This record gives structure tokens, sequence and C-alpha cells, in this order.
């Protein structure tokens, strides 16, 4: 009785990145490691999910620094510099041109969805569906002229930024406890790539965003808001979670946000260890579905991209939780809405 699952949000494409020798086996087989692969989505009931590109800094996310900071709360990340296009593109069209290998590897079990109507096609033909998603537009000059380039090519859902500066505007560093009005927001670049993927059609995903840059972004964009992997901050303040008012500006917009499974944005501690129970998933989930109702809320894993609860532990651990959200009392019609509906709606009412 395991309900297909929708994603908003995995790094899977970081792994075949940092080890591009060895993806056939990595993708078709699995390495003992992470959290996806295509068997194992295959039995956690993983339907598909956003597959986001997303280029490291220098110091990347998980330097063992910045692990051992995010292991023992209070903590504040420093920003890493700006990457310019000429140094993202290259790691972005690699990161795209295996995206695009998988699905040739797969033979068919694994499509790049462009529309919604395929999206649901391979829901209903169990075949895995793949969203092309921008995690930080580094890529895309302040022009845009690369903005067209992907869109023809795939990408459909960008966050303008990651946690870093971009020339569209600025991410919220890593800090807890912190209020996500950490900076600027966006700039005059970024305000003309919010028309241009309202124009186009690419959902923009808030995530990572700043409080400044989500305000402007409410106040520009004509399509729902979205963040595709951010939490509760009244429960967990994190700087990557929103707030009660971010929270009902995306409701007033019938948009959508992504259960992110990073244990540092589920305890109430904030802190990075998978060690704890179903008892802080179920609480922001309760939250989000309170104030933003319930076909207004899905699941954004990160899978691949952050320590995940010792209970999920990977995506064959889906069943384990949903289990966890039936036994918590949320019956079947919402059970299908927070496991894939709500992000199939959503598609189609951006797209
Ligand atoms: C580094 C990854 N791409 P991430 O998806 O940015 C994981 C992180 C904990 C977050 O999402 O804030
Ligand atoms: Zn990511
Ligand atoms: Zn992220």
């Amino acid at each position: 009785d395991t309900i297909p699952v929708f994603d908003g949000h995995n790094d899977f494409l970081l792994r075949l990145l940092r080890n591009p020798a060895n993806r056939e086996t990595i993708w078709l087989k699995g390495d003992g490691t992470g959290h996806l692969d295509l068997p194992r989505m295959k039995e956690g009931g993983f339907a598909g999910g956003f597959f986001a590109i997303y280029v490291p800094s220098p110091q990347a996310h998980d330097a063992a620094h910045f692990e051992a900071m995010m292991d023992a709360p209070p903590f504040e990340l420093p920003l890493p510099p700006m990457i310019r296009a000429e140094q993202a593109q290259p790691v972005a069209l690699a990161m795209a041109g295996h995206l695009l290998w998988m699905e040739r590897a797969a033979r068919g079990r694994f499509k790049v969805c462009r529309t919604a109507a395929e999206v649901r096609s391979c829901h209903a033909d169990g075949i895995v569906s793949g969203i092309m998603h921008m995690e930080g537009a580094e890529a895309i000059g302040a022009d845009l002229d690369a903005l067209h380039l992907f869109h023809s090519l795939g990408l459909r859902s960008l966050g303008p930024v990651w946690s870093r500066p971009t020339v569209f505007g600025h991410g919220v560093p890593f800090r807890f406890p912190g209020s996500p009005d950490t900076g600027e927001g966006l700039t005059e670049a970024g305000r003309r790539l919010v028309a241009e993927c309202n124009r186009l059609k690419i959902m923009l995903d808030l995530s990572h965003l700043n409080e400044k840059g989500f305000d402007d972004v409410a106040r520009l964009s004509d399509a729902p808001l979205v963040a595709t992997h951010s939490n509760a901050h009244a429960v967990t303040p994190s700087t990557r979670n929103l707030t009660d008012r971010q929270l009902a500006m995306i409701r007033e917009s019938r948009g959508m946000v992504g259960l992110n499974f990073a244990t540092s944005f589920l305890r109430e501690d904030g802190r990075r260890s998978a060690e704890m129970g179903w008892e802080p998933v179920l609480r922001h989930l309760d939250h989000l579905i309170d104030r933003l109702g319930e076909d207004h809320v899905g699941m954004g894993s990160d899978f691949d991209g952050a320590t995940i609860p010792q209970g999920i532990a990977d995506v064959t651990g889906l069943p384990a939780l949903q289990a966890a959200m039936r036994a918590h009392g949320y019956d079947e019609p919402l059970m299908r809405k927070l496991c894939h509906e709500n992000w199939y709606g959503l598609l189609e009412r951006t797209w």
C-alpha cells in the first residue's frame, strides 16, 4: 500500500558530477552509497521528482568544517563568493548532460518531462519522471540569453539563488537560530529573471532565497509561489525555513511547499544528527498543512543533498515515512495529495 511519491528536490546529479566514470553503475545498479539510484527508487515507490543542477563552491556544502559546525548549534556558516556564468556554465552543462544520459541509459524506465501531461502519463505508466531544475542561476548571465537556451533543452524550474550571492539576488547563509531576513533583495537582473521565467512558464523556486528576495518574487511573479524544499520556521528557526507570514503569502498565491528531509531543518534544536524520530517530521507537516491548506504541501526530500532522519535513511524509507504519516491520522485522500497529487496540480497551475 505504498503510494507513489513525486518529490520536490534531489541532488542525485551531484553524485554523477563527482564520479562520472562510474555513472552506469551508480544510476542503473546503485553503488552502495547515498540516497537514490534507479533500483532503490523502484523499491521505495519514488514516482519521480525535480532533479537539481547545483554548482558547488570550492568549499562544497558538505566540506568537513561545515558539517562539524552544523552538528552543534548555534552556528552561522559564511557565504561563499559569487560564481559567474563563465565558470558555472560548464558545470551546469555537465549535470544537464548527465540527466539526459540517465534517460538514454535507462531505456524508457526514466523520462525527463517537459509538460504536466508527460508527468501524469509517467505516473500512470510507472515510469520514473524527472524535471530539470536549476538550483541557483549562476549559469544564466544577467542578459538572460542562457535562460532561453536552457529552456529549449528542457529546463522547467529555477531557483534564482542557492545559499550564495548571484547576479540576480541573495540567498540565506546557513544559520541557526536566525531569521530568513539575512540580506538584500533581488537585483534589477533578478526582477527581469522573474518576469522572463513567468513568460516562459518556468517555475520559480524560493528555497534558499532570503526574505527580501522572497518579498520581491511575491510582489512580481504572476505564478504560484513555490519553495521546493523548505520547512516551518515557527517549528525550527533555521534561516532556510519559512515564517508564518511567508506561508500566508504562499497560500494566497495557491502555491506549494515541499517538506525538506534535512535533519537541520526538521529538528526543533536545528542539529544535523540523523538520530531522531517521526515527531519532528509530523510537527512540520501539521504546521504546513494547517497554514497552507491540504492542497499546498508535498515532499521536497533533498535526497543526496543533506543528512536525513534515520527512520527514512534513503529513498527506500518512503514507505516507513508513509506508515508514520498514516498512524498520525492522515487519511488516504490527504496521503495522495501529500505524496504526489499536490505537485501535479502545482505543475498544471504553473506550466
Ligand atoms: C547542497 C545541496 N544542493 P542543498 O539542496 O542546498 C542541501 C541543503 C541542506 C539545503 O537545501 O539548504
Ligand atoms: Zn540541492
Ligand atoms: Zn537546497
